[PDB]
């Protein structure tokens, strides 16, 4: 019945477990954590400096512990279960990996999620997971990731997994075509999130990039399911993001979007996504 | 005769060759470049987002081309020669290396510098180089680095090389003692720079840490030769940094320090370092 676009309110840079309920309390239905690697081994949730103004940059957790904690918050029946916490983005810091490390990294992240988040399929967390890779050329990470899940007999868990290949930002930003191709190379034919944020390096081209992405998402044979925009932290920019048609707002202050979604106008066009909003489904209305 | 503290005016985040002369023109006598790695292979000069307000974050160059350009700007007689450009800091982004990739990374950077910067001692660039590593545990990088120079018969080029081991930030920042020990582990017994101010995740302990570092540098048994404070971009903070006793200012706007150094009550205490100021020599008060 509801014709409003479901919005993911993604708490930005939530790398310490103590912060999780705090961001969820502010109204986030999703969070983003930065997954650091030591070689192919996903090691910490940790962003580091520099980071957004008004944020401490160095909060962290062991990756395993972070995932186990996400599981608690997203397992129905758990004492800590938050039914409003529906998705998390793993901002996978694979940018320094050698080529030989990319597939094993994907395998290692799969193993981590399987063991720690999905608990080997034994009543795991129900939240959707977006694997956000910073290089379209890292699609072997996804191939390895998928291969682990399939080999361990949990291919069904890929229902819960989405992908966002962005970058690299040098020597140039990938075009949408290139991105789409990267997905095909990864064997990804759905569950695709596109983010737009980090680079405000070519303002008029970035305005164009966002609109191009939105148009692509909303196009006949589009491949992008959701678009999220990051560090939207003010009412004005939150409204702008919603009004341009994004599905996801990544923000340091999830309460902002909550307030905006209450507002006249906004409240008849956009709504906070719930678990029953398939994050892999392109919004049409 | 001149008893003023020589100051390194380090242009922050200069990752594109086109930026080099612009920063030097603003008055920097030094610059800092972020050296990215793909496994153990130094690949780009490139910082990436997020970065300082007022800065584009994604300027870049291939590492060798960057080094070649630095060589040009610092080889007497070269068309591009800048006699006032006396040091650069390689902010080596080894944070994601596996333990096994650390030494080879050091070896690789040594080879790059040897071939492309120093040209094997055949009238290469004259600037001093600070190898800035983000983990005191990465001392093998320096061991590998020194090994290469020594093996290739260019141990003398270590006269031009200094070291700044800091971090990592997790679980805590290392003590000065731990940092000193890391130098010992690298076989580094001089040419030590310490940088402060990347984070202010504990303002009180941050203040104390700088004062401790300064005290340590200025102690008879000290190991720190120079202290640089990073992102100091305003006159007020510039003056504050000089007044607290740092030897170096890392800044997005080298012109600020240039103006400060002209001011009364600064111009009699501090001066812009020149090539004849040994950056490995602790300033004696
Ligand atoms: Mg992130
Ligand atoms: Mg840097």
């Amino acid at each position: 019945a509801d014709n409003r676009r479901p919005i993911w309110n993604l708490a930005h840079m939530v790398n310490a477990v103590a912060q999780i309920p705090d961001f969820l309390d502010l109204g986030a239905n999703a969070l983003e954590a930065d997954v650091t690697f030591k070689g192919s081994v996903p090691t910490y949730t940790y962003h580091g400096t520099p980071c957004d103004f008004g944020r401490d940059c160095i909060r962290w957790e062991y990756f395993n512990v972070f995932l186990k904690t996400l599981r608690e918050y997203t397992t129905p029946g758990n004492a800590k279960y938050r039914d409003g916490f529906i998705l998390f983005v793993l901002d996978l810091k694979t940018g320094s990996l050698s080529n030989d490390q990319v597939r094993p990294a994907g395998e290692n992240v799969a193993k981590e999620l399987l063991q720690n988040y999905w608990n080997n399929g034994n009543n795991g967390g129900r939240a959707y997971v977006v694997l956000s890779l910073p290089d379209i050329g890292h699609y072997e990470f996804v191939r390895g990731f998928k291969e682990v899940l399939k080999k361990e007999g949990h291919e069904d868990l890929l229902e819960k997994v989405g992908y966002d290949f962005s970058g690299p930002y040098l020597p140039s930003l990938p075009t949408l075509d290139a991105t789409h191709e990267a997905y095909k190379k990864a064997g990804v034919d759905g569950h695709i999130w596109l983010s737009d944020g980090l680079t405000n390096f070519s303002p008029l081209g970035d305005m164009a990039r966002l609109k191009e992405a939105i148009k692509s998402r909303d196009s006949a044979n589009g491949f992008i399911n959701k678009i999220y925009y990051w560090s939207v932290d003010k009412v004005s920019t939150t409204k702008a993001a919603l009004d341009v048609g994004v599905d996801g707002i990544m923000t340091n202050y999830p309460n902002v979007l909550i307030g905006v979604l209450k507002e006249s106008g906004y409240n008849d066009k956009y709504r906070l996504a719930t678990y029953d909003d398939n994050p892999w489904e392109t919004f049409k209305n």
